[PDB]
This record gives structure tokens, sequence and C-alpha cells, in this order.
């Protein structure tokens, strides 16, 4: 199944290898890069999940109240040959009424427009039905996987979403439950 | 299907976004950090295909005679939300008789450890003579996309094997050939 390598593939070349690092890297920007005037980042990592794979490269470009702010401590390390590779996480800040009403580490689920591609790309005998049915499946074994998985303990929230409707809106209200 | 997938995944999120710039990378390698007095990097991006999906993370414990030297010019861009991704690559000596014969950009294809990692996760349902027949559909599947591909044009070269052997000595006789 399309969907079920690719969710797999998500949490062994990513979501395992920086869950468990993730917490540590936050707090290491809260107390030493953050502004001290400004709000703490919280501890989870909120990941998107748009089920009609629109995928912007660009979060201010799916939402205006949605800005970036600063990125975490890179995390590096030796991968399947490539000596020191970067993995990196961006805060952004989240507005409401035109104010700050929040701050965390956000993006989206990088499979997903691998599912997009797949379905503009003739060569991959993937349509669009296939597409958002995979999407569904996708997201269904990723939370069936960190459900288990020994890294992800309070340090990960998935949100999916399908679309009037405010992504900035939709973060929030997963932020303020906590 | 898993292979169909991770090879379509690797593409999209990868090969397509990095060889239409690897040449350039390349070549500013060669002209302002490559030694002086050293042979210059070949062209091609080459991507080892261990059939057993056996992959490790550091290139020198498959074979001696691979030696990390350097690091091409890192590539960064906005992706999913992520400002300023970055893709990096490594340079590598290949030696022969212990003297070097040749320097290329070398890695193995990262799918090909979430195939393996598959195949250990007892919640995955991957068994590992699907590993097998999977990672040989993923080299058919990621052949089969780089021929008609459009970013492929002589940057590119896959070598599968399956193990006596020498790593070194198999990237060499296509390093030879050019
Ligand atoms: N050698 C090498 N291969 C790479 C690199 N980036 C991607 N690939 C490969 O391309 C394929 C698809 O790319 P994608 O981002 O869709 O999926 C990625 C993406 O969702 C997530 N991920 C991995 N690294 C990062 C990262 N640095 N930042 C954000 N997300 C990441 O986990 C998935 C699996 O990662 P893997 O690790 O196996 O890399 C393979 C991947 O199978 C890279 O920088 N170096």
């Amino acid at each position: 199944s399309v969907a079920h390598g690719l969710a797999w593939s998500y949490y062994i070349g990513y979501l395992r290898l920086i869950l468990p690092e993730l917490q540590a890297r936050i707090r290491t920007y809260n107390q030493h890069y953050n502004n001290l005037l400004r709000g703490a980042v919280s501890q989870r990592l909120y990941i998107l999940l748009p089920l009609d794979c629109g995928v912007p490269d660009n979060l201010s470009m799916a939402d205006p109240n949605i800005r970036f702010l600063d990125k975490l401590p890179q995390q590096t390390g030796d991968h399947a040959g490539i000596k020191d590779r970067v993995y990196s996480n961006s805060i952004y800040e989240l507005l409401e009424n035109g104010q700050r009403a929040g701050t965390c580490v956000l993006e989206y689920a990088t499979p997903l427009q691998t599912l997009f591609a797949m379905s503009q790309y003739s060569q991959a005998g993937f349509s669009r039905e296939d597409r958002l049915e995979q999407a569904k499946l996708f997201c269904r074994t990723l939370e069936d996987i960190l459900a288990d998985a020994p890294e992800s303990q309070n340090n990960c929230r998935l949100i999916a979403y399908q679309e009037s409707f405010s992504l900035s809106q939709e973060v929030l209200r997963h932020l303020r439950q906590e």
C-alpha cells in the first residue's frame, strides 16, 4: 500500500529520529534564543495533515495569520552515508485579532506532497480518487504508529483537516487545549 | 504498493529537487573548495542500492577503502513549511591498492532503510521476503522514473548489488566507464 509505506517511512526516517530530542531543542530555544519578553514555545511538534494534499511550501501562503519567527537549533547526524544530514524545524506565531495568540513548532507532513504529485504524474498510475483514500489511510496508519511508538510521549500532535475555514484558528484550538 | 510509493517519494521529494542543481554544485566545489592538486569530482550522483537493504549510516563501515573527504555546498529551500530545509551531499574517495583511484558524490538510497526497518517492526505487517521483492520493485520503478525524468540528464547512476564482494571496486567499475 502506497500510504502504508509512506506512513512508515515518515516514522522511521523522521519522527522516530527527531521526537526523542525535540523537547530538549525547544527548551534550549526558550532559554537562550527566544526573546526574553515573549511567550515560551509550546512543547509539541504540530503536524498539519490536509487531506486534499494541498501542501504549500510557505505556511504564510495558507494563512496570513501564520507568520514565521525563528528556527529551532538544528539537529544533525550521519544517515545512509550522508555526513551531518540536517533536520531543521521552524517556529511560527499564530495571530488572532491581529495580535500573537501563541507560538508553536509547526509544519506539514511532507509525504502528503508526494501523494499530490503522484496524482499529477501520468507514469505514477495514481488517480485523484486514489489520493483522497490514500491520504486518509496515511493519517490513520500514522496515528496508529505513534500511539504505540515509544518516541511519541506527549510531544507530537496530528492536525487533520478538510476544507469558511481558518488554519490559524484550527491550530489555536489544539494549542489552547494544551 | 509500498515500493511504488517509496520510489516515487524519492524522486518527488529528493531527486527531482537536487539533480537540476547537482552539476553546478560540483563545478563550484571543484573550482573553489577542492584541493588544487587533487582530481576533480566526477559529475554524477552515485546511488548505492543494496538489495538486502543493509544501509549503514557510515559508508566507511561498509568498506574501509571508501573514505569521507568533504561536503558539497549545501542546497537549501523552503519545503512543506520548513524554512531553509538543508539538502546535503558527501564526497568520498575510493582507494585501490591503498591509493586514491577516484572521487565521487556517493550515498545510499535512504528508502531502502525504510524497507529494512519495516521488516523488523511487527506492527508493519511486512516480512523479510516482502523486503527482497519490494527492494527489487523499488529499484525497477526508480530507474523507470529516471529514464523519462527531465531532471536526470547524465547526472545520476544507480548501482544495485547483492552480496568476495568489494563495494569500493563495484563503484570504481562504474566510475571507470565514466
Ligand atoms: N540522502 C538524502 N535523502 C533524502 C533527503 N531528503 C529526502 N530524502 C529522501 O526522499 C524521500 C521522500 O522525501 P520526503 O521529504 O517526502 O519524506 C521524508 C519527510 O517526510 C520526513 N523528513 C526526513 N528528513 C526531513 C527533514 N530534514 N525535514 C523535514 N522532514 C523530513 O521523513 C520522510 C522520509 O525520509 P527519508 O530520510 O527516508 O528520505 C528520503 C525519502 O524517502 C536528504 O536530505 N538526503
